[PDB]
């Protein structure tokens, strides 16, 4: 017998079996196996297509809406005025011409209220781009930085 090898071959920490199984006992891999996995979807799907929906679950309405299937390209041209508006413009001449011939007058509300919703693509999407960075920078929304003294009103 010898005290030099009887430490490494006798003090052998085999009790660690009970401490391995203590971590698996309730199966935390079942409660936490969900929590790690929902974190893979919110970065691999919510940042790759949109988040298990793409244009609206899979169909959005008729079979695919004009925001995935590349119907034309811009979506708001081909199936707005190109082959949609042109059918009522030439068959009736009031459906499309009532918005076009009035656009000169309606510019008084389109350039005011439509500067939030029609121009949302740069006015509200960026939260700043058309309400403080463009058309509003000089005072018309920048009433804090360009309106310190309010003299425009």
């Amino acid at each position: 017998a010898t005290k030099a090898v009887c430490v490494l071959k006798g003090d052998g920490p085999v009790q660690g079996i009970i401490n391995f199984e203590q971590k698996e006992s309730n199966g935390p891999v079942k409660v936490w196996g969900s929590i790690k996995g929902l974190t893979e979807g919110l970065h691999g799907f919510h940042v790759h297509e949109f988040g298990d929906n793409t244009a609206g679950c899979t169909s959005a309405g008729p079979h695919f809406n004009p925001l995935s299937r590349k119907h034309g390209g811009p979506k708001d041209e081909e199936r707005h005025v190109g082959d949609l508006g042109n059918v009522t413009a030439d068959k009736d001449g009031v459906a499309d011409v009532s918005i076009e011939d009035s656009v000169i007058s309606l510019s008084g509300d389109h350039c005011i209220i439509g500067r939030t919703l029609v121009v949302h693509e740069k006015a509200d999407d960026l939260g700043k781009g058309g309400n403080e960075e463009s058309t509003k920078t000089g005072n018309a929304g920048s009433r804090l930085a360009c309106g310190v003294i309010g003299i425009a009103q």
